[PDB]
């Protein structure tokens, strides 16, 4: 309940590896993550996903697929974060470093969960298993999960 703000998150997932970026500034700096950000006025959610992927990594894609939705609450912040998660295996181009992100490929048994947001350990396996999901995570600061829910869905 309450006003929420729209965000995107894009995971480039190939058969034996996944592309992540080391966030170089701002919110989440110092952690590996997918590519994304705030959705702007005048663009769809999926347009916003492609825009952030191109700005942060130089990549474009043929198709994005909806895989999940995660709602974040941060203690003492008024806006909830409504994050729409997408995947793809159809990249056009070679990934390149930006002001915001330094991209690297990881093997699927070497995903660096110790240096990622702590909710990723819960929902990433569902992404890897190609299951669609709805998550909720309540955070105190950037390290501590106070409450969460997670379930599989038919419709994202
Ligand atoms: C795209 C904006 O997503 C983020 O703000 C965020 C916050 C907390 N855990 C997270 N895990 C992955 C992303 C993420």
């Amino acid at each position: 309940m309450g006003a929420s703000r729209l965000y995107t998150l894009v995971l480039v997932l190939q058969p034996q590896r996944v592309l992540l970026g080391m966030k170089k500034r701002g919110f989440g700096a110092g952690r590996w993550n997918g590519f994304g950000g705030k959705v702007q006025e005048g663009e769809t959610i999926e347009d916003g996903a492609r825009r952030e992927l191109q700005e942060e990594s130089g990549l474009t894609v043929d198709a994005l697929h909806k895989v999940g939705q995660i709602v974040f609450e941060f203690v003492g912040e008024p806006e909830l974060m409504d994050v729409h998660v997408f995947c793809t295996d159809s990249i056009q181009g070679t990934p390149v470093e930006s002001d915001e992100m330094r991209p690297c490929w990881f093997q699927l048994d070497q995903i660096p969960f110790k240096d990622m947001w702590p909710d990723d350990s819960y929902w990433f396996p569902l992404l890897l298993q190609k299951k669609k999901f709805h998550g909720y995570f309540k955070f105190q600061g950037q390290d501590t999960i106070l409450d969460y829910t997670l379930r599989e869905v038919d419709t994202v």
